[PDB]
């Protein structure tokens, strides 16, 4: 799990250190449209979910898989926004859409110890 | 040009599935069935299909879903907030369709105004 | 339609190659060889390029391998065959291209209606 | 590796038909029952398989869809004729997926040479 | 097709700016602002963005840094060795979008050989 | 990997090879020169997102007289463009790269 929390935050830093002016405003607007508007942010969790199933990237997909979980999202509503994913995607996200379940559980078995 | 796009969705997804196969209709009442009422409303799912239809660049598809978005009744400031996500993680590849959504939603936002039928 | 098409394609095929490179030429030679018969026919080639041209959705070139499968001997039967499996693998976004592909098929199959 | 691939794959298949809904189940059927024999040979079926997802880039789907190649006796030269076409369509990007379709290619011809079960 | 794609864009862009959010504005601007020159002349960028949106087949794109190229002094010699590379990498799916960029190019050397605005 | 292309041309046909040629050929210096026909590639691999393909070009380029921040400058084109979900492979990418200035320092080849 946080294998990649700190794969993350340190390779998150650097490249914001290393970096420019115009990628630091990127990733101020990266995390910006996802913050609460007209549209809940468990809902924005779970478009950036989805578009990120679509474009199968399978580090976005666990960062938002976390944040919907962090926003009270149930599985139901994780697996019914991935079904939509799947769909329009394809059958080659389904290798993604496999490791995002397996994400998933490992992560609920955290909420059970704490 | 609204009026374009739906007759011949209707049109040419008849004739895909009359020469189509049992797999051919059943992918596309697929496509159809994973938007419906669960624990996330239609709004919600039907704004989904418009970040994924638009992170993947499909016009066609993105005028779909903004129709769909417009029933349910979706603000222009919930799809604009959806749009925005798009474009955000698919880059500004994205905006020639980010352009033509908005023209489409203005013409689907005119006909509701003057009371006319869009579904 | 479908001249429009062609002497689109060829013209600014010539056009490309033209103000084009040696590497461009090559490459040009390389889409069109790789479709030579071999262990495989020609058929299942072209078949497999409207495969490929119809997951990454592209118009064009769905055209070009379409008319290619008929005037192979495929069938609307064997050509949609091959569809359905980019439908399943691209998913629902290819959706509009599938569209497209059986209108232009269909004028095809309409155009040997007199040869 | 080829062991692990069957397994994790069959496993987190079936997680996720578990976890998920009618619609999830109902996709992947359609995923296998669209290689199915039909006006045209399942080794044609696969094959083409192999090409879309070499051009999409998509490992796993390229590994499962070689077993299923040789499963079904396509021969390697069959299958690089199949997937010359997917890299020059694809271009360079996926080069780097051709090298592992290869070392896994050949691992599958290796575990058929000691007659040992490919499914 | 010329007047025509950029009396659109130009209006399209407007129309999506009011009707957008502060998000869009911001995103908008970073497009713009990434192609300035740095350590990287702007010529080298904009044929970095049209290696991109060509390998990434998005016509739009393509014909926008198209123009931007030759405002900027690129040969049709820089132009095409850049295509060549979206080319190779992007794969032969992208030959319906080098037809299209390479008719539109000429259109756009013909307004200039008559100072005609870009 | 250097190794694997040659399983791969080895096992290959007469087009595999030829396909890996213009590969090879399409980044030699002409009009434009080979320090941005690199930093091309860079840019062209990170929108497509290919990190095989964005780590030999980072070598080529770091070994080609480019800097870290004429580097940059192409990866900043390319997160644009192709968005946020290249933001993982932006990171890969950041972190090779130093790892190749925490070596060329101490005076190494780059293949």
């Amino acid at each position: 799990y946080k294998k990649f929390v700190e794969a993350r935050r340190e390779l998150n830093e650097k490249v914001l250190s290393r970096g420019t002016l115009n990628t630091k405003r990127f990733f101020n607007l990266d995390s910006a449209v996802y913050r609460p508007g007209k549209l809940d942010v468990k809902t924005k969790e779970l478009m950036g979910l989805v578009a990120s199933t679509v474009l199968r990237c399978d580090d976005c997909i666990r960062y938002h898989l976390v944040r919907c979980v962090q926003e009270g999202a149930s599985d139901e509503e994780i697996f019914e926004a991935l079904d939509i994913a799947l769909v329009v995607g394809g059958s080659i996200v389904i290798p993604h859409l496999r490791r995002a379940v397996g994400f998933l559980e490992e992560l609920r078995e955290m909420e059970k110890n704490g």
